[PDB]
């Protein structure tokens, strides 16, 4: 016999394994566990710090809730009003020497006229076929170029998703971007060009807000902590090494035994199946495909450049750098980096010179956090990948070639986006019903793989929904009509349900 | 302080109310309590007998189920194999003395020639229009003309949809269609016309189970059975006569008080606008509409004619029988009529005149239910319905002129069924919101008024649902998206859940 | 018998008949002989000269040919270079300050920004509706709308052609104005608007001739002396008064009859219809509608003005004035006004004050021709016209204040155009193959009163095409195919043919 | 100076050329005359006869006029009523085992119903397609298939018009079809399948005439015989060897040398083109493509079957025989082929086996003429080609193994169809300026190439109006707008023009 016993265990202590634990918490019913290899808990949702103070995330963080629950909970866990703070949903597209406002196509009036003119010629293409059309698209290719027509999909969408998912657009499927035709709004976007206006798709009420200290990992951090301590196991005690089955017996690196009746895992799916020993669920997994991301981290001496100004995150659609997105981080918050009083000498010009002294100075500073994708169509020279980004800030003008770094980070992510593939659901409707037969749930970013509900809202609301279907019966909305719940502000579950009020 | 406190009180005890009731059952948390003015439960699906043996259930119902819940709570109640009858779902349209397979709109094939001409030449304009069609219809009637074109709209779906809503079809919204009208593919009833094949949707797969006893009544009988008795009211102790939201009490007839924490109301909802003496929802339900349901019944005696033989239910478009569908009601089960053996006199001939004897004799017998619709828009006279019923069965050759009426039924249901006008949602989004904020879940065929869920097993899992709402925060899914659970099979929630197992242990 | 007897009579010396005559003159074969109850031949394409010395044509006359017959007619009749001026054909339609260049609905590149939105949003309307069209339209106003959008419709289509045509675009058929009116490419004009270009110039019509002196006038008349004089009978001795077509016998003024065998008549067909005592014919005739056209001259002191620049003729939409076109006539020609030297008193200036003194004082002169447009469905007011043209001029600003004048000019022509009304064809239908079958070959701008074919050009040639009808069983081309006419180069037919050729050996 | 000289030269005495001389001698002007290297008039449309006395035209050739010059000159020829019978335009397609009437698509509920699916499933595709089309077809194959479908191209026009042109319809161009739009009449198609009903596309209007006596050749010999005999020069003193552009004179092979100022030239352009020994012109031409006619004639024993009876031309989509068309040629005439009473012995059995007796024994007769193409794309075994046909008769059951063939016939014609190919226009506008240029006027079915006015009537008045344009500047319609000649009465050019009424005076 096992060495511990629960009804439900769960496998990981990112997002996803939080919320079927916060729901276990909640509901108070079935006996439970959370492990993870970590001591922190966050999974691709944690903070890095630099040896020089300044904070990382896994690349751009920035929290969407569809869900009351999620907000419940993320009240609960910092429910002070300097626990957060709001921003603007602030983006820009670099193009051609220009920040271009997204949506991009609301704006090409930045472009030269030749090129407005070949933009809206291709986009009178593509609404006169739309006009016409009797299927639907089949690749995110097709969706992108009859949404958009040809000239404005091979300035941005094109290029940019090739260098975000590190596979082509022809090898994607598009049901993912959910049920909306593809079709273009010609008449918006030849009125702007005739106007030569400029409009992005933000202003006081398009916002998101981002945690004070710690970063994205302080809101997990925050969540985990209240939770019961001794249902816990987090760190190397919490390393999950085999998964029987048939059992239903986890064993940890340690040696320890679980046996559950149910079994929530937020472990990669592919990871899974290796545990499980598992030949048939090694081989469907394999058919599956990820990219790996690196985040690359710059910190910077002076006060906030004007050009920079109140920017949020950027996209790189070009050539001229390696990174897909940037973000300026220090803008969400100012305990992201040291504060202006922090003495620290200069490592680097962005040019790459050598700084005059070597003497510690004073700040202010600010930070610019970066992400490369890296797969097998599009790899990633490692040993040259900070000094390719940083020369990329110089050649996006984001940097000057004076300006002084005072921080550098780089860490790689081996599972960072799981693929929209063309064939994702004809494996992932082979592997998920197999694991369902074994009453193993596997469920999130890359335990369930679906990239459409693969947020931080997403990712707790699976394990959440995980739970509810385990306990109450409920429909798993998420994982299996990712359209339904993206379109619905989710109100009807909450942190304290009839049945808690009722119990007391 | 009330007579009565629960943390839920359950007003009705039909499907959608003893859904709630079973729920609340199971997950044995809230206090609850459930109230019927009737002492039998059951609601629209009971079943009433007439003093000579034959039973009608209150017009054609035939169950299909999109719930493993409902499943469930079904074979509880009737866990015997002997308890159920199982029949292929046999329908036809009657259509210029022919009888044309469900869907009519795709039996073309069986019709006169000329007129197949003027069906697919319809046909034909409609498949052009839609390859360039970019808005989407808004009235019943636009969609059945975009969809089959004016000559198979002309011959079916408009006179049939009139005499069944009893408004015309100009006068109904659309968006409540998906799988009670078939769209028929240009190709395919093309195909049948010149293959001369006559295909209709049932077999082996597309079956339905009607119990062997009590009718559909004896479903809803015998769920109530397996709630705790104290638990319920049923009969004239337990007929609501006021609502007061604001205090969250209930007044009895008999004068006892109930509080509520929560209220789940499955009487129609304008009856508990009036209940709740609340003049601004009174006002917004008298924006419904709603047409009431005649409900005729004929015991006949012989054994089952040859051009009867398997069919179960019948539509009928023309003008010749005031019906809009005939259920061949002894098909359904041998226990809905007297056996053979049975000694019963002839009460007339089905052309209305006296029988040559009036002694009694034997069986065997067979039986016909029949529905006609009433609304403003379609008065009925209620004293020659019965009269002109037997009429149009013989007119549509369902009776012979000699053929020996032993038995008749008739009953008038004034809320029939809830009409999907062009304004019902507009008034919906009004009036149950509103009720929300009192902590009233308004749920079931009237109760929210949604023809496209309003069938037993809708109405069930709305009752389910409200309560799974009411305690663990779930989405109210058949309430507000009848296209989701409609199109799916819904599995997830049993009537033993992992809660249930976990506990017991 | 009558007084004279020709085997082809041609009544009328305009352009069609003189076309006619040339014809017949070239053939030499059939006698034949031509009238006009005016001595000066033209018609509608004749000159006025005012007593201060400046020329009027009846409104803008612009030549541009379809034919090599027309242009070797035209060449013979004023064979010197010196006898011709040539122009580009510079126009612009005036709108909101700004002089837009023809054609407007191409040029919306020229317009304030919020005003380019309303009309491409409009073309974008029209493009999507165009791609998924499966009728044509039927009325003028359908086809400007299907093809430009409501923006351009509103902006200047509509009130534009009613303030020409003096009938509203809703009363007008569409079949007429492949080669009048320009269909816009959404493209193109979007491309234009992004770049801030202007359009090229649409149709092959670059430059145009203009003869040097005489007016538009002195071509026929020089035209008309290539004539045997015998052949001719102009002035009150040629004014047809009775056409007797059973005795194929027409009347003069003076009392002489003339003997036909066959008749082509241009004088307008209503009149003809009148001159036949034929009653039905009238009838008919009065389903047909014109409307009229008053020309207004202005002579005005001064060396050409920058803002009139190389302008030719203009176009003006708005309600500010009453003319629908202006035309620069002063440059077309140096002769169609006084030299520099010729000394004139003001007669007013163009604010309408009496001006300082009587005193002639010299040039040079320029010179401004406006056409307003008269109709049962718009009245004008004969006598402030002149006035209400010239304060037109000072509203868009193509007169100041100051601005001397010293000739001014108004004639009213009550046959200008004929309307291509809904009921044209129908009503053309019954008319001209009545007359065709009692040897009638009615002909011209209102001899079968086809603006499609009204110009110069077309009505020469209706003239030639009857004669080569008549005598060598020709087809009618320009007739009864305006679209094939319009649509090429029409090279074969000459002023020496083959047979004269041939003959001369 | 020349042996003769002439205004205007015609080389050819075919229709075309008799065309030209028709008009030219009734013009009555320049002089002229015509040459042909054969003593009988009529080109292609001339008659054979075998020595058994069975009369064959070059393949089916049946009248339909568009002019009513031609219908003058052809009544002039021949004006006795007994000059002619009347025949409706019977015709049917031979498919899997079925006469099918002409048009197929109207009448294929003769086919099996399978097939019928498959074919109305093909023409809703095209039909929807239709639809939303905004580009014209680039070729005949498209063409083909965007009218008919699929299904219905590939079991009659696809195969068909192959076995015709000796070229796929990929490699042609299909703009010779005219402007109608390439699409299906789905609810014709679909309603006479419903109905099982077949109907033909004649009747008592859709008739033809053909001469009594000498087939289609009659015409043209009484035809030539209204003109001069001394101006023309028919046979091998009238064959042209050398044609000198430069120096306009013409050679003939017993060198006698022709001075023209015009020339008229009906003779195929490639082999004009040689005779003028112009290299370019030569390189030009060989861009052309045309295939060659393989006529057959058999000659029957016997009363007209029953199985044939009243049918005039049928065609033949499918493999089992080489031809593509039958002409019942004895239904066209009784002097096609001997009087029941004249004797003839039975050369063979239609299965090839000799028959019982060589004794001479008497008719009736009946008659079939067949066509079979060739060129490098679709080779012909001269050698076998005629027992190939033979079997083919046996094949599609128009022949039993049984009847008793009294008479064969078979001719190769090198130049038979002119090919509508994708280049051809693009080589033709090069080649007719060029000789434009030099006075030549190449006009005819293989002098200027275009099948699509290639017929009798066609070519004539291609000869008429190049007359025409040489003389009186005529436009030379036929030539150049085959959409405008074919959809239209032309009744205005006479065989008595006014001209000729006139100088009779
Ligand atoms: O860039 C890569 C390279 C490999 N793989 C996986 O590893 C192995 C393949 O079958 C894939 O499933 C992947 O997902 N992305």
């Amino acid at each position: 016999h096992p060495d511990i016993s629960v009804d439900v265990l769960v496998i990981g202590a990112g997002p996803t394994g939080l919320g079927a634990a916060k729901r276990l918490n909640q509901i108070d019913g079935p006996s439970w566990m959370i492990v993870d290899s970590n001591e922190t808990p966050g999974g691709l949702a944690s903070t890095d710090v630099t040896p020089e103070g300044f904070l990382y995330d896994v690349g751009g963080h920035v929290i969407f809730s569809h869900y009351k629950y999620f907000d419940d909970c993320l009240d609960e866990a910092l429910p002070k009003e300097d626990d957060w703070y709001t921003h603007q949903r602030i983006s820009y597209v670099r193009c051609q020497g220009q920040w271009v406002p997204y949506p991009f196509q609301n704006n090409i009036s930045m472009l030269p006229k030749e090129e407005q003119v070949k933009c809206i010629d291709g986009m009178i293409d593509a609404a006169l076929e739309a006009r016409v059309a009797n299927t639907k698209p089949k690749t995110f290719d097709e969706w992108i170029v009859r949404m958009m027509g040809t000239g404005i999909a091979d300035l941005f969408m094109r290029p940019y998703n090739f260098k975000v998912w590190a596979v082509p657009t022809t090898k994607m499927q598009c049901a993912w971007l959910g049920e909306r035709v593809a079709a273009p709004n010609l008449k918006a976007v030849t009125t702007n060009v005739i106007l030569g206006k400029t409009a992005g798709n933000w202003g006081p009420a398009a916002t998101f807000r981002f945690p004070a200290r710690g970063g994205t990992g302080g809101i997990w951090i925050a969540v985990a902590n209240t939770l019961p301590k001794e249902k816990t196991r987090f760190g190397e005690k919490g390393k999950v090494t085999k998964v029987n089955a048939n059992n239903k017996t986890v064993t940890l690196q340690d040696g320890t035994t679980i046996g559950y009746k149910k079994l929530v895992s937020t472990m990669a799916v592919d990871f899974l199946a290796e545990a499980m020993n598992d030949q048939e669920l090694v081989g469907l997994t394999k058919q599956l495909f990820y990219s790996s991301t690196h985040v690359i981290g710059v910190g910077v001496r002076g006060s906030r450049p004007e050009r920079i100004g109140d920017k949020c995150w950027l996209y790189f659609p070009e050539d001229n750098c390696p990174f897909y997105r940037a973000t300026i981080f220090s803008n969400y918050s100012p305990y992201n980096q040291p504060e202006a009083s922090a003495a620290l000498p200069t490592m680097q010009l962005a040019d790459g010179s050598r700084p005059q002294s070597t003497e510690a100075k004073e700040g202010p500073y600010w930070s610019i956090m970066l992400e490369v994708s890296e797969s097998s169509m599009k790899p990633v020279n490692q040993e040259t990948i900070l000094a390719d980004c940083i020369q990329g800030l110089v050649n996006t003008e984001m940097l000057k070639p004076t300006d002084e770094i005072v921080s550098t980070y780089h860490r790689r992510f081996d599972h960072g986006y799981p693929t929209p593939t063309l064939e994702r659901e004809g494996t992932l409707t082979q592997i998920l019903p197999k694991l369902q037969d074994k009453d193993i749930w596997s469920r999130g970013r890359f335990g369930s793989w679906r990239y459409e509900v693969g947020n931080q809202d997403h990712s707790f609301m699976l394990g959440v929904e995980a739970v509810d279907n385990i306990v109450n019966g409920a429909v798993e909305l998420t994982l299996n009509y990712p359209d339904f719940v993206n379109g619905r502000q989710n109100t009807e579950r909450r942190l304290v349900d009839g049945a808690q009020v009722f119990a007391k």
